[PDB]
């Protein structure tokens, strides 16, 4: 604890840009800025609604924040859907992040779930009653078998809120607890069968491709995230239970050696990630290229990771780590640094007033 | 591999047994064959049903078989359930096994899975059908959060049977995808949070506890079935996809490599099974150190697993492996090894033709 290990975290970073061949671009600064805007406005019109203003209770500070974190990661990395999946997925991908800031117990609401659901009654926790009714608009753009693979992951998502309000890092010695609780809020097969639109795609003919692609995005998707995340927690116990924070306590090491396993998956994950797909299908190979430069992309530009500190105290040395994580942020910069005024607009709070 | 590693396998038997404390138990057969008839009297006449017996394509003596192998399984290892609990149980687990016979293609049944459920309409799969229509005499044993896990892994399961219709073993350099496909299948978080019927338990008291239990057991659950399993799945030409042979295709290692990684997953998960729940609340750790040693004593009984035929090959041995292995198999056959004329019957077909 205490004092970054700055270094290893920018070597592991070059490390894992360049393991996924960090070409340069997905859009051009205005093909962002168009879809961002959008997107975002869809949203935004979307969330204002007096009912979703009603069931959905959140910081509208907090929701115009989340919204924007959201969107901006769906845009950034689902470079390829149309600009109404983009939008679609940036509202229950919404929803999600929201769900993070309840506080309520879950057990009350959820007593009757399946007998409700089995018999078509408007699910008793609100979220749900949302989530579920404005489904339809995330699964008309995918065939049966992504979209069986985005209700699980969702079903695992709302699991995994109900544990992490216990806060709960793991008994000692409970080794398969982390991971569990990682995949169980991961999204991971929300995230990885959602990047293949029936408009662009055929399930029953790339079946293997996509199957596999869920499988091995999951842990990639996870992890990229822990590691550029790991950041903004380093020094933040308001958020206590993380993966990497999860290991230290259950397989009883040292937050180095935890956050050096992370280290040795993710890039592990990297190398596989191209070994598997280099040779298939070119539009297959695409999608991912592109999903995993535009998620890194967006975790060095989103504010919330405050990636840019690592800028600030990394802008002068001369190693070749030092200028392999300027050289690439940058990049990330000149095509993913926008400023919300541009698109995002109005106030989420605005049009739900009106 | 050419031959048999009954050397290998008589010890990483022996390693297992002794690592969850397999010991006698006072779960007399009386008891047993008490319980084997009323779970089984009480399914037998439930698939006997003229609507189960139409909607729920499957030939009479492989229903008749699975039902009776899934009952063992769940008096044997839910010793601590009532009665009515294991009936209950042993339903859904047959359904689940069960679907493993169909071959036909998921997808058009599936294409308004999410509508049809969202609205209350019967769903177009009949497995769907029956079993959704079946879930709440298995649900009300059990508190929300744990029904919750049941409903998921068993949606799991339903992906994971059609996963396996493409007999795909995985992408050579695709090392995440064997154990993505079993967990997929595995029905981890089924079996581990129906070990706590809310009649026995306090999920809001034992949380920790529970969820806990789900995030190991699963992988003990799975892994240990797959080893004993790998005698028989050994000259098994029909038997293509499984845990060990994917981690062949898709790790790229030799068969023992795979098997090896195996024995070294299931005995480590045995150790910080019992350190973990050891000193934890007495009733938690003995449904645990119960369903192992009932789960151990199934796979040893059940006739499928052929495991009789390692035990006579062995028994004439004055090994320190062997004769610890044949002493521990003499033990679960004096009280687990039981004819079916003492409790199954009728067969299910006589019920079901009357
Ligand atoms: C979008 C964020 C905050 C992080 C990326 C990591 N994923 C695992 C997310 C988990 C939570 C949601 C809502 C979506 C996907
Ligand atoms: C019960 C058999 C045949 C094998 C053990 C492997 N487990 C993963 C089972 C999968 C099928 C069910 C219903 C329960 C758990
Ligand atoms: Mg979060
Ligand atoms: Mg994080």
């Amino acid at each position: 604890m205490e004092n970054f290990p700055t270094e290893y975290f920018l070597n592991t970073t070059v490390r894992l840009l360049e393991y996924i061949r960090y070409r340069d671009s997905n859009y051009t600064r205005e093909e962002r800025i168009e879809n961002l805007h959008y997107a975002y406005n869809k949203a935004a019109h979307h969330f204002a609604q007096p009912r979703q203003q009603q069931l959905l209770k959140v910081d509208p500070k907090r929701l115009q924040a989340s919204l924007q974190t959201i969107v901006g990661m769906v845009v950034y990395s689902w470079a390829k859907v149309s600009k109404e999946c983009m939008a679609d997925l940036s509202i229950h991908y919404t929803y999600t992040l929201v769900l993070e800031d309840s506080k309520d117990d879950p057990y009350p609401t959820m007593v009757n779930y399946f007998d409700d659901l089995q018999a078509g009654r408007e699910q008793a926790h609100p979220w749900w009653a949302l989530v579920n009714e404005h489904f339809p608009n995330v699964l008309r753009h995918f065939g049966p078998f992504c979209s069986l693979n985005l209700i699980r992951s969702t079903l695992d998502f709302f699991e995994g809120c109900w544990i992490e309000q216990y806060n709960f890092g793991g008994f000692p010695g409970s080794h398969d607890y982390p991971q569990f609780l990682r995949r169980m809020n991961g999204l991971g097969h929300c995230v990885g069968a959602s990047l293949w639109p029936k408009e662009q795609f055929n399930e029953r003919s790339l079946f293997l491709e996509i199957t596999s692609a869920i499988a091995q995005m999951e842990n990639w998707m996870v992890w990229v995230n822990d590691l550029m995340s790991f950041y903004k927690e380093f020094d933040d116990e308001r958020d206590q239970i993380s993966l990497v924070k999860n290991y230290v306590v259950s397989d009883e090491i040292s937050l180095h050696e935890a956050l050096e396993k992370l280290t040795q998956d993710t890039l592990h994950s990297s190398k596989q990630m191209v070994a598997v797909f280099s040779d298939k299908d070119p539009q297959v190979m695409d999608t991912i290229e592109c999903f995993m430069h535009g998620y890194v992309t967006w975790h060095l530009c989103d504010r919330r990771y405050r990636l840019s500190e690592i800028y600030e105290k990394v802008k002068e040395e001369k190693t070749e780590d030092a200028q392999k994580f300027c050289k690439f942020y940058e990049q990330a910069a000149n095509v993913g640094a926008v400023s919300p005024s541009e698109w995002a607009y109005p106030p989420v709070a605005q049009l739900a007033n009106v």
